């Protein structure tokens, strides 16, 4: 039981081999969820499950620079279910973020923002009950 939207500080930003783990439960009749890895006002990595975009479930990922969204990267593999407990793991790798949901690889997102050590906050928003948000090095 964390309040959403939630901000998780990432002290000194991110680095390869840093693992961020988000645990929560999707609300019944969910519409949207977002994780925003921020570099100040920029969004280095936005990870955004949409439960009803034109009656399809899709994951949208993108980057926001100087208040402008870039080119979306879309994934129709959709591992979330309304009402169910989930685990999102975001592993920072040298060239990409790697995302696994419920221990199954979902997607990678190549780094657009290159100053990894300035990506110093993770925002968590949308239609979830949030249980925990933490990080470790592996
Ligand atoms: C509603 O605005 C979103 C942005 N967004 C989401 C949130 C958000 C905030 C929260 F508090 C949340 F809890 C939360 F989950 C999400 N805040 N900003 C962000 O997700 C951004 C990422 O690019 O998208 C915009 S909507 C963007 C607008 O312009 C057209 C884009 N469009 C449509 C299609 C297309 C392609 N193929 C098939 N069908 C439709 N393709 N592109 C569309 O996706
Ligand atoms: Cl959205
Ligand atoms: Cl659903
Ligand atoms: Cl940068
Ligand atoms: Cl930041
Ligand atoms: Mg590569």
């Amino acid at each position: 039981p964390l309040i959403v939207p939630y901000n998780l500080p990432l002290p000194g930003g991110v680095v390869p081999r840093m693992l961020i783990t988000i645990l929560g439960t999707v609300k019944p009749n969910a519409n949207r969820i977002a994780l925003d890895f921020q570099r100040g006002n920029d969004v280095a990595f936005h990870f955004n499950p949409r439960f009803n975009e034109n009656n399809r479930r899709v994951i949208v990922c993108n980057t926001k620079l100087d208040n402008n969204w870039g080119r979306e990267e879309r994934q129709s593999v959709f591992p979330f279910e309304s009402g169910k407990p989930f685990k999102i793991q975001v592993l920072v790798e040298p060239d990409h973020f790697k995302v696994a949901v419920n221990d199954a690889h979902l997607l990678q997102y190549n780094h657009r923002v290159k100053k990894l050590n300035e990506i110093s906050k993770l925002g968590i928003s949308g239609d979830i009950d949030l249980t925990s948000a933490s990080y470790t090095m592996i």
